[PDB]
């Protein structure tokens, strides 16, 4: 048995800033609870957590590869020449250089925990046992064989989430984002399930690392993917995926899946339709991990979707156990999961209460091309305020019409509260648009106005300066119905 | 024939001049000329319709930079599995310089359409100088003895006519060019000297390096000992490095002296230190002077600086009253939004009873240098003379999309310069991909007054470079009362 002010369970993007926190900032005594070492299977995730492993770090790695498709032939408007038809995407060597930059923060996390004093690694499934013992256990099983006993005044659950599979006959022939990461061939025709931006990144992943003959489906069950997102970004971006090849079903929905004598899969979708591919890949959304953490020891609360309940503060129903991240199961984000981290630990061992801002959070998706958004998108805006402008730019940029992909139009979108002009959102569809968000970000916590931005001097010529470029809204919602001009 | 009456004349159709006078006439109902001595872009004047940014400067150069930047590309792709023939590999610089001729001329089309179209816009073809201090004539040639085709009534007159190359006076100098020539060059040179330590000779090194000849070189000097002088000191450290690190060879503390022509035709450049250098074309970037000489302001009393620029008031007021400047001319930040904003501000103010002045501090810009610069606001040194107390937060790093690619040379430098007394941001410079693009909003923050603390509550975007902006909170060394240390006493 050992003693500790702080035990975390899961050494996650949250779980690792609370801990390294605690020990170094207020030199509590803390041990941190991970079920592997490094990346990949079996578990997928491990210490450094889902982003690091099977998450932003790694996307960002292959989507960055990917972009290479559109480099090769974007070059030749420019006057670049060689031989296009010896061009071949090695996916195999791909994963390779991603797979060694992922061990080596694993590497690294590891050589943190042995350099730091006070910060413990233990190896293993922990879940509570009682309000201030977390056991460590050799599996999930909660049957397995104990090999710690962790005594904790504080203890943080911060295991994330997982893929969500729906429950249709032969779920058991399709993968998940974790198996995505390590397939050993990238596969000729895949259908990638899903709206939100795990399908969306990969579809465009496997567009470009596709083997000749090859062909990428997205099906999502509803009319226009990439819920949550401004709509004019949303139909835009389904009409620049089909522009590089990539197939957007609609309204489709897999009802089922069997096995082809070829080792394919055959997808029939609830509308009778059928599609044979060599991989299905669910992407229909993630749920807290929180199953294997035996709450009901303890008794803390889960919202009615699955989530661990939690106040402003990151506190549970039980006094001294805490939340954070993903298990939340509400912004899934790696920032926001170290934000409330570092904010938890300065208001249990330090002497000032903070609270986590989950407004007005810059992010992104690494589409190609990419979206920045932060803020509100109108819809959402325009039931909060009487009167709501939409200011409005949207073009090829120049070097397009040279580079030949004449559909890449840059989208800028400034949503205010027009009774004031305050911005209320900022959304950007186009080359450097994850870049160009981030200090859009740090406007909105200065109370910015459409005037600040057009009053500032632009950067020229960049994409950016669009956003100093807009005076006059191209629309408005009033009491919430949009129209062009104001009544 | 009879002259022609205007609120407002426009001597140039650029930058600065074309955002007046599309204002003056379309939001306050005034009559506008403007006049410019060509209607496209090149040889001759270079200059045109639509003003030095627009034919022979940041849109055609940006389009040059940006297919000199494939060839980065080309070869960071290996890292990322892509396979292809690099023998085959060639850069065609004759595609690149006619897809660049018919982006611009497009732009120069639709600037002339935009006159033939609008009531109370006027365009007028020749040379614009001062008879008096209501009437600008214009000529058929810059020699003020030359035919008079216009003579334009004002009440009120706007000189807005930019800058040029300057040429240094040495032996030789007719065998160099400028930047207005290297827009145009037949062929790519196999071996190219650009001289200045500027962001045109920074620049024009990077193209030329991209689409020079099998065998070529690319070397730039300057005169003194560290390059890019105004910018941020680390990143003119680093961007040296990795300017050398993909072949341009940078001499700094040399200087051209003479320039000779070798029997073959080539340029034999001896510098003031003796050494010599072999090279097919040498172009000059060492500055560029406001373009005055050819107005006639003696005519009418408007006052120089010693410098040379026009004189101007915050207002762009000239010592005669009706007469304003603003952009280059009047020879301080030259930047196309910089004469914009001035050409805007000065119409709402003489036209629209709302007066309004350019705030020049804190204007973000950018190097299209590969990999780039953006940046806004102060460097450190400066501002450790004017506040007791600065910290410096910097982050500096290869990313690791460049540790995959190859190219681990590419540091990625992020500095937020502060008052430290109360936390203002100061100023704002990186160094690397996407730093233009970043430094927009950071203008923004600026107008607002940000402090570090600000920048430090935002939750950051990941993955990306511009997240490091807002996970710095303890600064990495400090200047107090001038002096550099790393913890405060
Ligand atoms: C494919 C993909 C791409 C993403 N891209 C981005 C992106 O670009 N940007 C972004 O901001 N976010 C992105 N995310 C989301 C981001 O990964 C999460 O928001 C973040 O990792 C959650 O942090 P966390 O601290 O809640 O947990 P995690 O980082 O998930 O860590 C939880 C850890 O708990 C461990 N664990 C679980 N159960 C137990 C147990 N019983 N005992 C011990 N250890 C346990 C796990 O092994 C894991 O390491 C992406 C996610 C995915 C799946
Ligand atoms: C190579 C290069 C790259 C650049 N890159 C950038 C960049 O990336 N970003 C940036 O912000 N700035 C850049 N600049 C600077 C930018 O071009 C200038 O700051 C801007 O164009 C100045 O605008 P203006 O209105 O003062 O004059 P201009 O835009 O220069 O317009 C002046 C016009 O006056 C005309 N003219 C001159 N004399 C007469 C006369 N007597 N009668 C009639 N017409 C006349 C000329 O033909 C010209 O069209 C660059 C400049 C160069 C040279
Ligand atoms: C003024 C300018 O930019 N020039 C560039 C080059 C060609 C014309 C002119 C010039 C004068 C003297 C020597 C070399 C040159
Ligand atoms: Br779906
Ligand atoms: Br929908
Ligand atoms: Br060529
Ligand atoms: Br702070």
């Amino acid at each position: 048995s050992k003693a500790f002010d702080l035990v975390v369970i899961g050494a996650g993007s949250g779980g690792l800033e609370a801990g390294w926190n605690a020990a170094t900032l207020y030199g509590k005594r803390v041990a941190v609870v991970d079920v592997q070492t490094s990346h990949g299977p079996p578990f997928y995730a491990a210490l450094g957590g889902t982003c690091v492993n099977v998450g932003c770090v790694p996307k960002k790695l292959m989507v960055t590869g990917a972009q290479y498709m559109d480099h090769l032939r974007e070059s030749a408007g420019f006057g670049w020449e060689f031989d296009g038809s010896s061009v071949k995407a090695n996916w195999k060597k791909l994963i390779a250089a991603k797979n060694e930059a992922v061990l080596d923060i694993n590497k690294s996390y590891e050589g943190m925990f042995n350099d730091t004093e006070g910060l413990d690694f233990f190896l293993g499934w922990g879940s509570l046992e009682s309000k201030n013992v977390v056991v460590v256990r050799e599996t999930a099983d909660p049957k397995s064989a104990v090999k710690e006993r962790l005594q904790a005044d504080h203890i943080l659950l911060a295991t994330g989430s997982w893929p969500q599979m729906p429950a249709i006959p032969g779920i058991e022939h399709c993968i998940s984002s974790n198996e995505a990461f390590y397939l050993p061939e990238p596969p000729r025709r895949v259908l990638t399930v899903g709206g939100g931006f795990i399908s969306v990144e990969f579809a465009g992943i496997f567009n470009a690392y596709k083997p000749p003959g090859g062909k990428v489906t997205l099906c999502y069950r509803n009319n226009l993917i990439l819920r949550g997102f401004d709509e004019t970004i949303r139909e835009e971006v389904t009409k620049q995926l089909t522009a590089n090849g990539i197939e957007i079903m609609t309204n489709e929905n897999p009802a089922k899946v069997s096995l082809n004598t070829d080792g394919s899969k055959h997808v029939t979708f609830e509308s009778g339709k059928t599609l044979d591919v060599d991989v299905v890949m669910m992407a229909i959304g993630r749920i807290p991990r929180t199953n294997d953490l035996q709450l009901g020891n303890v008794g803390v609360k889960l919202t009615p979707k699955g989530g661990v309940q939690v106040d402003e503060f990151s506190r549970t129903n039980v006094p001294n156990i805490y939340a954070i991240g993903d298990i939340t199961d509400r912004l899934m984000l790696t920032p926001v999961a170290i934000n409330e981290g570092a904010a938890l630990v300065d208001t249990v061992f330090g002497n000032k209460p903070r609270k986590t801002d989950h407004t007005r959070v810059a992010s992104a998706v690494f589409s190609i091309p990419p979206i920045g958004t932060c803020g509100l998108i109108e819809e959402v805006a325009a039931k909060e305020f009487e009167k709501v402008a939409v200011y409005m730019s949207s073009f090829t940029p120049l070097m397009h019409n040279i580079s030949g992909s004449k559909y890449k139009k840059f989208v800028a979108k400034i949503v205010t509260n027009h009774s004031d002009g305050t911005v209320l959102g900022v959304h950007l569809l186009g080359d450097g648009a994850p870049e160009i968000i981030q200090a859009v970000g740090v406007c909105l916590r200065l109370n910015a106005k459409i005037s600040d931005f057009y009053n500032t001097i632009g950067v020229h010529p960049t994409s950016a300066e669009e956003l100093c470029s807009m005076r006059t809204p191209s629309y408005y919602y009033v009491k919430g119905e949009k129209m062009e001009k104001l009544p």
